[PDB]
């Protein structure tokens, strides 16, 4: 005969490379980036409740150093701690520092309950030139520096507090470390001193350390802070013959501990986001991010890859003939379509049903990549100033392992998605072609290039009947059969 | 040019929604749940060896507290520790309690070897009103409370035990802390006392802490317990001038520790199962469970999902015409089938080569799926009464991380399986169609809807020859061609 | 119409079983093992830097014990610690030994920087019979044992070292624990002694514990060792009235610690490899290994599986509705088998074969792509039980190995099912490519053979195989033989 109908698919001048199981660069018409690499320049104060430490890290917040008054009564989902935090009080350290920091941050509030402690015969409310408050010598406002009396006495202290409330209590207490033996006896009479804090099932006892040390805020002495949790029904004893930095009460512990801490210089802005990193919040719908392993809230999974491209279109093939060799750059209002050549000339029209089928499957894939919120809050430290050994080895190894596994998952996921997407769109093309083959029945012959040679005169109107499925092959059959075989 | 034979597949009234990579809800004929949500109200005492602590926790078992005698000589894969266990002996604490408990649990037995310690001049076998056995004062039966002689003497003790055997020895010993100086001298004469326990490479020196503890069951005196492991070829030394709570021997350590502990109130039953949780045993062949992260033995992976349905059958399309886009609800003795209409009438017959090819490919998925061990005994603690800091944060993070990784694995796997199953069953339908097409050769024409218009006369005789593959096309070729093209 | 043309695929006498999502046993033509099970009987000294401790473990190397001098100035990616290392000096303990060992190992070098400490009036360079060099009393050569002068004098020592360099400093110092009070006053005059070491950001003090320990190398006394890190800008104060075992300088810390330690008896050889285990180096391109969970460098992932076979060819069918495969076909994967008047024959199609070959090579190189290098990890074997921290360390590693073993199983199954589907798809594509070359001049026998309904000599048979055969020329002849 001579009128020809072709089936084919769209194509663009320049597409995007994606990966599959079998190769790392297959060009497809459209693609979607799955790794978020952009963050906001600020931290969003909504909807998570953020509290800014400003000059106070969370530990001198609990101790009550000068400049930390704004944190009294505070409640947070995320405590924002500044790397710029400045010391304003007595030089201290904290054995197992990170555990106290963790407990304070996880707890999520500063609610202090003043208690009267009947210390006997010793001086109270010791103050320091290294801890000026409102330009006067002062001290941590949650702590009480006991010293020997003017009569030169420091008798054994032995105070019990019973937890008969309905919440667990957190006591913070310290041990003072003088610079010389002379200082030890000048302050506490007894040498050595001893600080002992006991519950029903535990006991921390500390012998003070004596010796000259580097000047810190003018001083060679130090305080080491410790803490004790007291469950309801439990008791705590404070027992000393010297060097106790006494609590003035206790912090309330929440039963549910759901909060956390983020150490970052990034300012708090006005945006809205439930995902925070140390580099700023993230506002995205992508499932992965390469911005930071440190993240909090409703977040994308951290991976090592800078880019993972999800195919959102069929394979892109460059350019009458059908789909067996090429794609059609001219087809721009559909994914698949008909190209014809008859007496009245040529033309191209899109096929809606096959185009809509391929699009629905791709959107389906996209929606499935929207995971339900898997909100994470208190996790583990992921950056460290200096080496510590065993426990830090374990922490870095855990995070390193986790990241490798998720990066693998991401990599395999997009390869599998893309392989299927390509097969799905290849399959929609062949089904379109099969549909028409069966429409034409014995009236036409498969040319092999995705085109049917039709063996009867075919109108522009006869073409239209083929494309909308009203073509009745019986009408043309007699004529067609003997155009074909004779 | 009149008979029609159609190929199709079964369909049911109400299928089951499953998931693929592309779809959140696609309907299949049958499906299998992969997440176990049901557990037994009991713990199964076989094939794992369970020991019921009953009234004693495992640490009290090791010390030999009153009420713990049933544990003498016990061996276990899993020690069942009851939440209702109470302290019945002398008030004690254990500095690294969690680790002592873990070591005892992991070791898997209470095999005590008595040793005679030739203590000099001190009284042995001290007993107490705080540790009654049958309303008579007693003590931990693995421990030996040394006190001063009637002659008011507590001479230096210096006793050595060399390990010349072939296993490592666990020694448990304690230090007693009196309430007052008077109690100290009444018991041990010397004040202060000291206890020093050494091996070749290690030394533990404890100075008692007098009068710094709150009351427990009316006593503010307390014992602190320690442990020492002695490798073969090594030795242990006990050196004390007071307050030593001496061991009566040592426990044997198993160099291949593979036991653990489970804290639960769930009674031991008479079921059979290799998987235990704090909620009770699980008896299933499903590969996943959402019951508890605390599981021991040969267990299904714990996941977050409440349900993951695995398709065990083709797509369900409920409701003269073959398979192209609906299915036959009256096909019940096969998965795929022939439906015909000729002069003699109508009929449906199942094809079984096709039906079995599909079932065999599905069945294999299930056996691959429900396959190999997951043999895990001693793990880590996974629930916590109260925050502790760094190490517990790391323990929680490791577990939470593991669960997300397994939940992802479960989610993906079921989607991959279901996508494959759906392609497999679709493929089988089309292989069946192609088989018949190539049987008929030029005697029939593809009607486009999964049917063949047969252009010769065809009774029930030749219908079955089509269905059993004996149909000779050449017999009717002349008749059939004549009807096709005239 | 009776010449017949057929399309099929290669087969072999016997090939290899593989696994997919559905079956644990599907025979394919060729396959590749993805799990390395063989190691070298030695450790490769290239291209990573290995340093052999010999008789010296790393902690003694840091202290400068006899037999560790060869470690002076050493730099490593992997410190090789021998299980037969023994103590050769004063008996000592290190509180948190494992952390010191780990820091020394991770740091990756023994770059010691000597300093003059102007100790006042005390005697220096004390030696012991328990620490013999040649055959003379000696000592840890990084340490300086201070004792009272000849005039019974040990004045308070108070020495400062300021860090005005651009690297963190590691100081290792010690506290001596005498066996008796008489030994204490004999050595240090004062009783008790006191050792206090402090920076701006950390402080400690150690009161010596006087008492007898079990005899070791003729002594009941002990030294306990400590370390202190001093950052740039910080400084350190050594303050003492007795029992200090003084540093003679400090070690330099790299800002970028990239090294680790391997404890193994395996000898260092002459081979080349970038993956090391406790059982020897591994030289392989395979992505997985079942040799050891302890591995360092550029290594395959450790998995529990002994074997994971990846299909590198199509299903192997002996001797669908293609027959099975052709064993006669051995210069391609897919080909043509015909029979006309002048005889039979078989030829291989290039593209279909090459297309399948290319897609399979693609998998292989995506698989064997394989970078990221891991050095310092965690300890994975333990001599005695410890409780909590060791429990977590073992649990982490167990979890990791399970997850990766699962990944390996899933991956191979997915690749195999795809490799099979692709190679069957390429067969069927070759078929209906030919179908459209014949048009109306041939029919589908239903077994992959086209009944050519016209006289088809060797040279129309080739014409089909080069894409030239014109279906017009024989159309009338064909139709006449088909319907007549
Ligand atoms: C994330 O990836 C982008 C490009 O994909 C890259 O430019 C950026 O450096 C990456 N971010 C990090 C923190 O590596
Ligand atoms: C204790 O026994 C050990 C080993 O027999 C011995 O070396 C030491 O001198 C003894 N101590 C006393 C005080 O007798
Ligand atoms: C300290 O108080 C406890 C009870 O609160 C008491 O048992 C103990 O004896 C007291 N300490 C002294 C040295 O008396
Ligand atoms: C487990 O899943 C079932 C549904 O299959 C749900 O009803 C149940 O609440 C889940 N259990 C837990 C502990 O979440
Ligand atoms: C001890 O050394 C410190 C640190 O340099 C110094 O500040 C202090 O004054 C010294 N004390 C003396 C020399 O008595
Ligand atoms: C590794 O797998 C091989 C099988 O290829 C097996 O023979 C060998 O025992 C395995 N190695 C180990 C250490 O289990």
């Amino acid at each position: 005969g001579n009128p020809v109908i072709c089936l084919g698919h769209h194509a663009v001048s320049n597409g995007t490379m994606v990966k599959t199981l079998t190769d790392d660069q297959i060009e497809v018409v459209t693609a979607q980036e799955l790794v978020e690499s952009q963050h906001l320049p600020e931290l969003c104060p909504s909807p998570l409740r953020l509290v800014d430490g400003q000059t106070c890290d969370i530990v001198n917040g609990a101790l009550g150093s000068p400049g930390c008054d704004h944190l009294n009564g505070a409640e947070w989902d995320v405590f924002i701690e500044r790397p710029t935090a400045v010391d304003t009080c007595y030089p201290f350290d904290v054995p197992d520092y990170q555990s106290l920091r963790s407990i304070l941050a996880n707890n999520g509030k500063f609610e202090f309950i003043a208690e009267e402690f009947q210390w006997n015969t010793v001086k109270q409310n010791g103050k320091s030139g290294a801890c000026k408050r409102a330009n006067v010598n002062d001290f941590f406002n949650r702590l009480n520096w006991l010293t020997k009396s003017d009569g030169n006495a420091y008798p054994l202290q032995n105070l019990t507090k019973v937890n008969n409330g309905d919440y667990a209590r957190l006591y913070i207490w310290g041990v003072h470390h003088p610079s010389t033996d002379t200082e030890q006896t000048n302050l506490y009479k007894n040498n050595p001193g001893r600080v002992t804090v006991s519950t029903q099932t535990s006991q921390t006892s500390v012998v003070p350390n004596i010796g000259s040390r580097p000047w810190v805020r003018g001083l060679s002495s130090r305080i080491s802070f410790y803490w004790t949790i007291v469950e309801p029904g439990d008791l705590i004893v404070f027992n000393t013959i010297g060097n106790l930095i006494a609590p003035r009460g206790h912090y309330k512990l929440n039963s549910q501990k759901k909060s956390t801490i983020l150490n970052t210089a990034v300012p708090i802005g006005s945006c809205v986001s439930k995902c925070h990193t140390d580099k700023g919040s993230i506002s995205t719908t992508k499932p992965f991010q390469n911005i930071s392993r440190i993240s909090i809230g409703d977040c994308p999974k951290y991976v090592k890859q800078g880019s993972l491209k999800l195919a959102t279109g069929m394979r892109n093939i460059p350019e009458i003939a059908g789909f067996i060799e090429n794609g059609w750059q001219g087809l721009i209002d559909g994914w698949y379509g008909f190209r014809h050549q008859n007496a009245e000339g040529t033309g191209t029209a899109a096929d809606l049903k096959s185009t809509q089928a391929a699009i629905d499957q791709i959107n389906g894939k996209l929606n499935r990549l929207i995971e339900k919120p898997n909100e994470k809050y208190h996790q583990i430290e992921k950056e460290f100033e200096q080496v510590e050994g065993r426990i830090q080895d374990l922490e870095k190894y855990v995070e390193d392992t986790k990241i490798d596994l998720w990066s693998y998952n991401a990599e395999l996921l997009v390869a599998l998605e893309n392989q299927h997407t390509i097969d799905v769109t290849d399959s929609e093309m062949n089904k379109l072609f099969e549909r028409v083959r069966h429409q034409l029945r014995e009236n036409a012959e498969d040319k092999g290039n995705g085109c049917f040679e039709i063996f009867h005169q075919c109108d522009n109107s006869c073409i239209e009947s083929i494309r909308n499925g009203t073509y009745d092959h019986d009408i043309y059959r007699d004529e067609a059969i003997n155009n074909r075989f004779q």
